[PDB]
């Protein structure tokens, strides 16, 4: 299945929403540019699941398929200092 994660929270915070999500191995994660762009996504240790290019427009989406079970930490480079970090748990 495909699950969506917003980049920039609906309440205006610099955060991914939901900040922690659990999925099944083989599922696809879609990040959607919501508010306070630009944003990007770097998945720690996983260059192949990362999207370093900045996303500027609202609605811009990009995705990654997580085939290996485990816990993955990811962050936004522009806003890492503001705590824009997330977690994906793959079951
Ligand atoms: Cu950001």
């Amino acid at each position: 299945q495909t699950v969506a994660i917003k980049m920039g929270a609906d309440n205006g915070m610099l955060a991914f929403e939901p900040s922690t999500i659990e999925i099944q191995a083989g599922d696809t994660v879609q990040w959607v540019n919501n508010k306070l762009a630009p944003h990007n996504v770097v998945v720690e240790g996983q260059p192949e699941l990362s999207h370093k290019d900045l996303a500027f427009s609202p609605g811009e989406t990009f995705e990654a398929t997580f085939s290996e079970p485990g816990t993955y930490t990811y962050y936004c480079e522009p806003h890492r200092g503001a705590g824009m970090v997330g977690k994906i748990v793959v079951q």
